[PDB]
């Protein structure tokens, strides 16, 4: 099948015009929306863009129509949030979760299908491995088209956070995370900066 | 809405013969099946019905038809399996897992819809809260139709597993549990087996 590792949503500019292409990317979950009829997840790696718009650079659709597919969407979202500790209305009373990175770091590794037609592209999720903050920290310390890309992306995003953190202009701050933590503080300082 | 707590799947016998009824139950996950067209989760509380036919008392359909819904079943299965550490085949090349309780104890609280028609009934998953073992150990220390049933239900299940473990005819043994643990040996042979 040859799934392709995508380091940057920028990658998709020079992707085919009318194609189905299996990809994989490693990013922070930043937004979730679930409405009457739509379900979105947005993710970002926060690569210095320009640095115009840094959140939700990856928009993944969970298409649904009838009531079964809607439920499955809700259950996916619910499990996803449960893993990352995100608080959610109880089924028995929409979901707007933006800027999830300001409260929680929710590293995710995602398999999606890139689908391009009529001069635009869309991303449909096929899988998602939520990644645990400690494992992500530990690690920083099969298609032929992927291999040790996990490491590099995780290293980049965290360097990108180090720049957003100390940037007076950016709302993100390490200390503002809910799970802010001795382990985190040391990681951010111990070597991350010295590197 | 009046979601109803269900302590036993036996309850569903005297349920209306043609309705949609929202229920909630607490069981161990015992099986997953994913095929080309179907996706089933089996659960059990292990009540002595009994000493004859004990796993998969509850069968929960995750219905799909198109490719989008199939993906959503896969993503759901994946996340659930990930929360409980169940190893799954990689997506890039069906799932058959039975008697999951031989290896992992995967407590779950489930919200389903009970849907009876033509003399028969089926349960459609709406939510699922995978429950952590340490927390289930800790606990054992709203609609108007749910009480404090969680605890009662967890206590019974553990009461059943204890009986299952000393049963020479039942394959279940605590020691053979992958996550066998100093804390579990205590809880098992400490009070539960003393009360």
């Amino acid at each position: 099948k040859n799934r392709i590792f995508v380091s940057s949503s920028k990658d998709f500019e020079g992707y085919p015009s009318k194609a189905i292409v299996p990809v994989q990317f490693v990013a922070l979950l930043t937004s979730i929306h679930l409405t009457e009829t739509k379900c979105l997840l947005g993710f970002s790696n926060f690569e210095r863009r320009g640095d115009q718009s840094q959140e939700d650079q990856y928009l993944i659709k969970l298409k649904f129509k009838d009531r079964g597919s809607e439920r499955l969407a809700r259950i996916t979202i619910s499990l996803l949030c449960q893993y990352f500790d995100i608080e959610l209305p109880d089924l028995d009373s929409t979901v707007i979760l933006r800027d999830i990175h300001l409260e929680r770091l929710c590293f995710s590794s995602c398999k999606a299908l890139y689908v391009s037609k009529h001069g635009n592209y869309t991303l449909f999720l096929e899988d998602i491995k939520p990644l645990d903050l400690v494992s992500v920290i530990s690690t920083i310390s099969s298609e032929l088209i992927s291999e040790c890309d996990l490491n590099n992306s995780l290293v980049d995003i965290f360097n990108n956070l180090i720049e957003m953190n100390r940037d007076e202009k950016n709302r993100f701050k390490f200390v503002k995370l809910i799970h802010y933590d001795i382990e985190l503080k040391k990681f951010v300082q111990d070597q991350q900066k010295v590197l």
